[PDB]
């Protein structure tokens, strides 16, 4: 469980969101992992709940892009990125910072997505 | 304790590091706050320990800059930035992502600085 590996996992995650690859996303998580997004809302725990959450997230085609280098140290990674989508002619860009914590096996045991209304950038 | 306030606190923090303003930094924290930087190392707790930690951080003049919008939601903020300094003719730029959690009073109760060796950018 190295910085190289954690950075790679972040890149796999971004790419799988772009591809709508739900298996690929869920495969990154430990069986008892938790996901909390946005920070503040009630977390989802376990493979089944995690899959359901990302299924709802992938209803629309997402364009996802890392916007800076990944920060990876010890057993944690943080990264800045954008998620862009379009609905009823409005394009929206959401710019979160995510935090992953990894277990010794290199699977994500916790994901937290930090973004507020000021990080949601959309026209009329 | 609003996103506006948390964003302002982040901006006050960045500016106080630039100014070497140790009082200004410590004033942002709750009396029993913790600081952990880099993530992984042993955290420091309490006003006295927090001041000592930032005193050591301010031995050299720091140039600190937010490099993206702050992410602020509920009681937490995350931000991407750089800390630049020079020593013995070598310029170094460190690019962390910090996470703050706030108490109801609007003081920082926990700070975590996430950066690894790949986020330390220095010449020979
Ligand atoms: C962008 C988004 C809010 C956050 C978000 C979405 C999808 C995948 C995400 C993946 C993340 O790691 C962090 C945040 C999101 C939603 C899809 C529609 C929407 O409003
Ligand atoms: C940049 C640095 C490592 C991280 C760091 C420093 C100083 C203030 C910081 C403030 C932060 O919120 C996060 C990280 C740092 C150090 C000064 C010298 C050095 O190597």
């Amino acid at each position: 469980n190295t910085p190289e590996h954690m950075t790679a996992v972040v890149q796999r995650y971004v790419a799988a969101l772009n591809a709508g690859d739900l298996d690929g996303i869920v495969a990154l998580f430990a069986d008892d992992a938790t996901v909390e997004g946005p920070v503040g809302s009630e977390p989802r725990s376990g493979t089944a709940a995690i899959r359901e959450a990302y299924a709802n997230s992938l209803k629309l085609p997402l364009a996802v892009e890392l916007t800076q280098e990944v920060r990876a140290v010890a057993n944690e990674a943080a990264f800045a990125f954008t998620v862009s989508f379009e609905y009823q002619g409005r394009k929206t860009v959401v710019a979160p910072i995510d935090h992953f914590r990894f277990n010794g096996a290199g699977k994500v045991v916790s994901m937290r997505a930090l973004f507020g209304e000021k990080n949601i950038h959309a026209g009329a």
